[PDB]
């Protein structure tokens, strides 16, 4: 008794990930393929949504800086007219005692208060004369930023801020994921910098990016997705997966429909793929990975951009006198993102929580803001209160006066929000990544390969892609088992036309 | 006016690269290609010679060891067989003062007389407390070793044997290349083999290895060779490329025939390519890379193995009582290296170079001996001598007995030997390399590319693959621009029957 | 009411510290001085004992070797005859696994067994690589160990013999002291000597040295106490003092007698010293101090010499197969610490503990062994079972044969033997003495100061010295506060006849 | 043919160290002795000038602070009411580019500019992290200084103002002499006093002393020379020594008087006394020694104490726009230093280097800066130019207005000033000295034993005392010897009455 569908490879999943899977089968258009997945819209988490008030709202403000040119081609191809993206400056600030500091953080001393000043580079002094002279290497989180920082700099930012994120304390996670994430401070430059006053913050690959005119990052994968075949992809209820039975390499459909495989790319979290394996041992391994939860909070504002915010784009807040530990000034990035100036709408609330003194609808212009707050089991959250609770940080920080007139209110928890990089997690994915190859399933993505340090959109894009060109042309994975190599060099290699379309084209003639 | 012929991927020389690029575009079968040589046996520098008496002589006793598991497909498609290869572990010994040193030198000290035992132990307790402590980089090969190893090992091994070898001193050559090539001796370990009296020769990819039983390694590619569709071949004065014409991308034989092409694939010594192309710029460029001739000597002689041999491989001779750098055993490879015991042949002379007592042909059976011997600009020899010079060396060593009977003698100098790493070759290549690149022209290899790091056997191989997999799939180069990488790797993703070819059989049924 | 007796310095103790007072009061000849001690015969510590049978025993077999020219000079002038000295070579080596490694031990890893050979060199590389880098200093002995021998060493012969002396584990005393007690091995000289086989024993201040021909070491201390007027001193049960009252300076010895004095130099225990002035505090303060207690055992053998011991002076004994830590063949110091060959005596017993042959007496000649076991809180002994357990283990170490007859026993317990380095030692010294000082008094001596850094004879009798130098022309305490300078140093400016007497008789003429 | 005179203990000399010895001998009151000296007034080098109109010039601006308790019994003696002393607080800086630099320079960066700022901190980060790993010591001043404070520092202050002062470059020096003298900057300390822009000026011996009220320094050793008996003293013209006759132990003086000795103490400078003893020898041997020249410059000016000055001690000045090296507020010492207000002088000269107006007898009051400028075979000097070179320099710096009225002038040079600490100087020493001992010759002194570190007034005195000391009670010279321990410690045990006095005395009564 055959399934009702059989293809060569079969993708689970429309996020960047599977979506990069599909693009690179269609370009090398060989095995049959076919990608479901259980939403109508392609994106994933990097999707967007929207408020009754017409406010644009992402998954924690996202932002595109590419490691790959393949990666480039795609966004080209779905976005080819000038005016679809922006193109922006990075400006970010971290806030420290009625200060804002240039990111990042440790590169610019020079910007704190005399006091904090003295006790960061005598911690920094420590910490450099040790380094010349060990030969070990740091284990934890918590240690590689005390040798590369000091415990200056880690008791007054680094530690109560990656908790703030992580949801976890930084001594019960590694510290080979931070590569190209945490700066290591040179002492000189710094120094340097504190006795003259300047700043210094082009470091990172955030430097400079791109931002989407309209639909946000979702509007991209929904334009990516437009390029494909249609009468290959299986979109909504339709395309949900219940069942995965490895043995005989078939999946079963919300509806009861049956695929059969030779290949499986699966880019859903690799926990729930064990769920539906109903492979008991599998699960026993899954568990003992770790994750936190995310809460993006939303927050449409009257009023023309004070100048008191200016081109910011986005801060971290280390400080406890705010439960989220970052904030986006959304409407710089593109102003589609908000209502137009002649868009009539009624005030909700003031800053302070308080009743307006009219309740009609009077004219803009507006911006935007959105925040962030972290969740585990290590640090719960009250749904209830957390939407009222950012808004008092925002004022608590000066970002909000208490008279500012709340026009749009957003709020939405994501369970699967960050791969945390414990101590424990390479040595469960060293076990669960090669059980699941033995059973010819490519496990990649965010939550698919559960690996941070490329986790972004573009890596994701690209762990599916290299998952079917290994399938396909027997590449090697690069993106999946080597960050430090793919994120410290220029893959230029790969593009969305090779050599084997131009010959091919070429004969046909 | 057309060319003669045109295809999209033309590939010159037919040595074990060349040959690799002919292998994966035969087994892509999608663009049109050709390859052609200037000589009617294929195999290059790994190909073999013989003596009107019946000895084999590689170019220095070449051996398998294979980094790629792709290598190993076309290996056992070639000789199927059981019966057409030998497995061999490594015997290999260092002469000094009288003792047989067990490879690698540096890790076996306690082979040593008590006096240099003593000179070299200090200079490696020196090295090893001072390198607690840098932070520095070494800059040339003879910092390098200083570093590693002490000035003991340095001026009673390293320095005077490297020279003998490289044809130039230690310190005009760079140390990035060394990584799977010299040996990091342990101070622990090797002082308590020098208490303990024990040896340690496991280290390296040598360990163990294969040999063709017929026709040397030469046999290996004439075998491949056969494998490739005979009309896409031209081999021999037919094939000589004498003209390469990079503007409108035409090659001209020796007979005149023109080839149009889209690709290029050159694998001839990069300074002969510069000639060939009349680019006065390239060839400035070329005439600043540097390399070493090797003068191979072939010695057969009567008798049962003697036993001051026995199952020795190849020997290293860093003293100066000899020309020759090192000595394979090469009856030891394959009994089909000399002829059989039944065979009847006159002596032509005594080790100690005088006339035998018997001109009269007799039995056998036989043994044999290759030896090498460096030359450059640096280092001149005299062809007329370097032959009995050897034979001398070999009473010297008391390799031969001054009685022993000399059945056969062979002679002959490869121009291009060696690559030599030396400081300047990085800085031209950088430049070399991506112009003929511009060019659309892929040059790779022992001479093409002139990377020593990556210039075996299965290297070249795979220098051939991956430049046709770049030109067709958009892989990357790994072996070319990154030999630490796929030296420290099993790389088993790329193989003769990938999922492109399972695919398309199951199709077209 | 005044006191019977009032002099001017009061001297408690007729030992090597008390004479050493005596000698420069009576050198200086200025103000009044007495001493006073609770045995007939003087010496103390330095004293020697006799069995019936003929038999001298040390206390723990004594030898002499001085800092200062001072010290010579009174012991010139007390046996001025060339033949009451005897000149030696010192003989010592440690008994590690049927082997007598030669002294000291850390310095001839070259004559242990090839495996712990191994494992002393690594453990002793590996010190030597943290030691290049280390800022900070060792804490306790067992961490200057470590350090500076390694943890192979430390295992093998440091850690359990140290203990089986000091009656305490090594972590639990100070490392201070060491400087010319404890040698610090140099990693190139001990694996040279490692290669090469040779040994290296002449370190330290003990390498010669001599002996005085008859009355033992307590035979000096009677012929320089004979230079004194006998009429100021006091010695027998006529002079034991039993009370001290330092608020009106006067002592109160056994008979009642009351002696005044204006300055009090103490040398007997100051824990005893503390209970004899009733004074609360420092008697609290003294328990606060640790100390381990003696047991010499004597063993007279009959026979000739034998070649199994030779020339051998003193032996240290690490394992666990004999009680003591220390063996003496007090016999090689002077043919007059035993009887001469003419004697005749009974066997009391063989070696194994069986009845001898006969009862009659028979010739000699004869040989002396001395052993000392330590005994503390942390190590008790038994004291009826000491005697034959120490035999038994000159039998375990092949000392003697079992068929050895023995002829004479000897067996002593001193309480006060060592002085213990412990961690809590200068915390309760730097508040002891001080208290003293304030009331007019110097305790000073082995146990009158209790700091064995510096508790030789020589120093001993020259804390003794300087306390009066300081108490009359306010000369520097050198001795007692600065020990590595002294030791370290030849101190030759204080002589038996200084400038002050050659110009006082220049002066009377 | 006896000698005019005979005793026991000669000194020869009475500055501070002569005196020392004198004190001494006269407190033991044993050995006969006398002390000569070529001069009616004592003192030497720490004696007093006064110019025709009443001002009052030491020889460099001395300052007492003492480490010996014995050295304050004998000021107190010589000077014993409260009103013979004034007690001061250091007040020290250091011209730098326009600024005053607390001292000591090198711990109060966070006074300089910006720019130099930076200099600074980068030259000492790197000499902290090579600190931090280095083994050796530093063989050289030059060499010191780079390791214990950077390059920058060396450039900007120590390399210019060292050969300012000692008349030779920083690399012909050695550094065993700087213990107490150049101070090592703590990298943390000094950039926290940076970024909070703080100073530190506490550090050396040098923070609180004290001055005489009256006769400057030279009126102290005339009070102290008072407390001896005239009668074994001989100041003059006829206490000159003009011969010393080691060989028979005469001194033959001016007038041809003859004096016998058993002890000679000679304070007289080492290459002068060579030169008296005719020993061709050592005459060889004190050449290999270097000194520099001091020239001592006085200018008094009318008015009251100008704020610009302020209360100001002393002053360094390593730029070129001055010849001297050092400048001291004289008059701030004690208002005695200079004539009153009531008294009239005329002036002789403004700052600028023109005449007065007035070439008349006005009032005061005045104030009064003394200079100094250091002269060597690598650093010649114009006498006839240098008093009008010192005023400008005066102006230059600010110093003085160029109007302001000078009254008094001054001039003087003392050829041996400074005892140079050169490479050579313990290689002729450790000759010298001994030879001089092996004849009953204790040369001690500034220029008597030659050794800065130890070359203070109450250094000097103590080296006198010691040798006496020496000679009487055979104490150890540690003064002489051990620089570096008495420096670092309170030497309080000899005094001015010892007990061999109190107990002498309570035995005539
Ligand atoms: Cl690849
Ligand atoms: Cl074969
Ligand atoms: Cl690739
Ligand atoms: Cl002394």
């Amino acid at each position: 008794t055959h399934p009702d569908i059989s293809v060569d490879v079969l993708v689970i999943g429309a996020g960047p990930t599977g979506l990069g899977a599909a693009k690179r089968l269609n370009q090398i258009d060989g095995p049959s393929w076919m990608i479901v997945d259980s939403n109508e819209t392609p994106g994933g988490l990097a999707s967007t949504d929207v408020t009754p008030e017409g406010f644009l709202y992402d998954v924690g403000g996202h932002v595109i800086f590419s490691h790959y040119k393949y990666f480039d081609d795609c966004l080209d191809e779905a976005l080819p007219k000038e005016d679809d993206w922006y193109t922006h400056q990075r400006i970010s600030y971290v806030r420290c005692q009625g200060q804002w500091v240039p990111y990042p953080f440790q590169n610019n001393i020079s910007m704190l208060p005399k006091e904090e000043q003295v006790k960061c580079i005598d911690g920094m002094i420590d910490a450099a004369l040790e380094a010349r002279v060990a030969n070990t290497k740091p284990k934890t989180f918590d240690e590689w930023i005390v040798r590369m920082m000091g415990t200056g700099i880690a008791d007054l930012f680094m530690r109560p801020y990656n908790f703030k994120v992580w949801a976890v304390p930084t001594t019960k996670m590694q510290c080979a994921w931070l590569g190209e994430r945490v700066a290591a401070p040179n002492l000189k430059a710094v120094t340097t910098n504190v006795i003259l006053g300047k700043t210094a913050g082009n470091w990172g690959p955030n430097a400079t990016f791109r931002f989407p005119a309209r639909g946000g990052t979702g509007g991209i994968w929904i334009a990516v997705a437009n390029t494909l075949p249609k009468e290959k992809t299986r979109f909504g209820e339709k395309g949900k997966v219940t069942k995965v039975n490895a043995n005989n390499k078939t999946v079963t459909l919300q509806d009861g429909t049956t695929i059969g495989y030779k290949k499986l790319v699966s880019t859903m979290a690799v926990d729930f793929l064990a769920e539906a394996m109903n492979d008991q041992e599998l699960v026993g391994l899954t568990k003992q990975l770790f994750y936190s939860s995310t809460h993006v909070i939303g927050v449409g504002v009257r009023g023309s951009r004070p100048e008191r915010i200016g081109d910011k784009c986005w801060l971290y807040f280390p400080e406890d006198n705010c439960p989220f530990y970052r904030a986006t000034i959304f409407s710089n990035y593109s102003p589609y993102n908000q209502p137009e100036a002649s868009k009539k709408l009624p005030t909700m609330q003031l800053a302070d929580g308080s009743r307006p003194q009219s309740t009609e609808a009077k004219e803009g212009p507006y911006w935007s803001i959105m925040l962030e707050v972290s969740e585990s089991s290590m640090k719960p959250v009250n749904q209830e209160t957390i939407l009222a609770d950012c808004i008092q940080g925002l004022v608590n920080t000066e970002m909000l006066k208490p008279t500012d007139e709340i026009v749009s209110t957003y709020h939405r928890r994501f369970d699967h929000g960050y791969p945390t990089p414990t101590l424990e997690r390479e040595g469960a994915l060293t076990q669960i990544l090669p059980k699941l190859q033995d059973k010819d399933i490519w496990s990649r993505g965010r939550f698919g390969s559960w690996r941070y340090e490329v986790g972004n959109q573009d890596h994701s894009f690209m762990l599916g892609v290299e998952a079917v060109d290994n399938i396909v042309n027997g590449a090697v994975e690069l993106t999946l088992n080597y960050p430090d190599f793919v994120n410290g060099r220029q893959n230029t290699e790969r593009r969305l036309v090779d050599g084997a379309q131009v010959f091919a084209k070429s004969k046909a003639q």
